[PDB]
């Protein structure tokens, strides 16, 4: 029922990071208005991930995507950019660079991206990003790209404290700007660690509205996630770190 064709067409072949790991055709992030010259130009391995908050779960930029990965950005109208790995992970490149140095600008196909202001924070580097249309006038936004750089380079974290505390952050900075379109996040394949922040993501948001004492039930959140994105939450530690953070979540609300 859930057929993955656009990401297994020949012209598609390098946008993947993994040949095994593409986007289900029905929830993929399907690209609009790219280059008129290019076979084809409306494919991106993302999908979009919904529990009116969504997200955007996506691959780390290749050299060769990333200007679809800033058309993706722009398009959704996305406001906020998760990135769960370094740029190279023992020795293994999980995403290519996409922003430019701080106070520099760079131009990505179309896309003019300006980092405005570089802030670090504990597990965190906050990246003030301004993208824009070159062809346009009126297209200007701020993207805030949170870059977490404490994951571990083997397994995952001991104590959830600093995703949920990541994860507090994100969510006040989506909620202070008006209709902004679906998070995007994002690991190597974006599946494993970007399945992770977003099923936490989702079960916490769920307890901020039905309270502490809510039903929680994790194993049917992941199979709902992956009925959008094949293989969300890649390993038995991603599996137990979630439940661990629900719960730290809620002992904290808990005074
Ligand atoms: C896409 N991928 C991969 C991955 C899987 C297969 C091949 C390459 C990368 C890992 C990941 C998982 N293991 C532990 C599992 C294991 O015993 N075999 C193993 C696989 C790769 C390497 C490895 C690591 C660095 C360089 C070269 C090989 C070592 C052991 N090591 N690397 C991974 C982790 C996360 C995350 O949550 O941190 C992720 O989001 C995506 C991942």
């Amino acid at each position: 029922l859930y057929s993955r064709k656009e990401g297994q067409r020949q012209e598609n072949k390098n946008k993947n990071r993994y040949k095994n790991i593409l986007p289900f055709d029905h929830t993929r992030v399907v690209l609009h208005d790219g280059d008129p010259n290019e076979p084809v130009s409306d494919y991106i391995n993302a999908n979009i991930i919904m529990p009116k908050k969504s997200y955007i779960a996506t691959q780390g930029c290749l050299q060769n995507t990333v200007n679809d990965f800033w058309r993706m950005v722009f398009q959704e109208n996305s406001r906020v950019i998760v990135m769960t790995t370094k740029e190279v992970e023992r020795g293994k490149s999980k995403c290519v660079k996409y922003w430019p140095d701080e106070y520099a600008l760079k131009e990505y196909g179309v896309m003019r991206v300006r980092n405005v202001k570089e802030s670090a924070a504990h597990d965190y580097t906050l990246r003030e990003l301004k993208l824009s249309k070159v062809g346009q006038g009126n297209t200007e936004r701020t993207v805030w790209q949170y870059h977490f750089r404490t994951w571990p380079d083997h397994g995952v974290p001991s104590d959830p404290g600093g995703v949920l505390d990541f994860l507090e952050e994100v969510h006040h900075k989506q909620e202070s700007i008006m209709d902004a379109g679906p998070v995007v996040v994002h690991c190597s394949a974006g599946i494993g660690r970007t399945g992770t922040f977003i099923v936490i993501d989702i079960l916490i948001d769920i307890i901020r509205e039905k309270g502490v004492d809510c039903d929680i039930d994790v194993p049917k959140t992941i199979q709902m996630v992956r009925s959008q994105r094949s293989g969300m939450v890649q390993t038995e530690a991603q599996y137990r770190f979630i439940y661990m953070a629900v719960q730290h979540y809620i002992e904290t609300l808990q005074r």
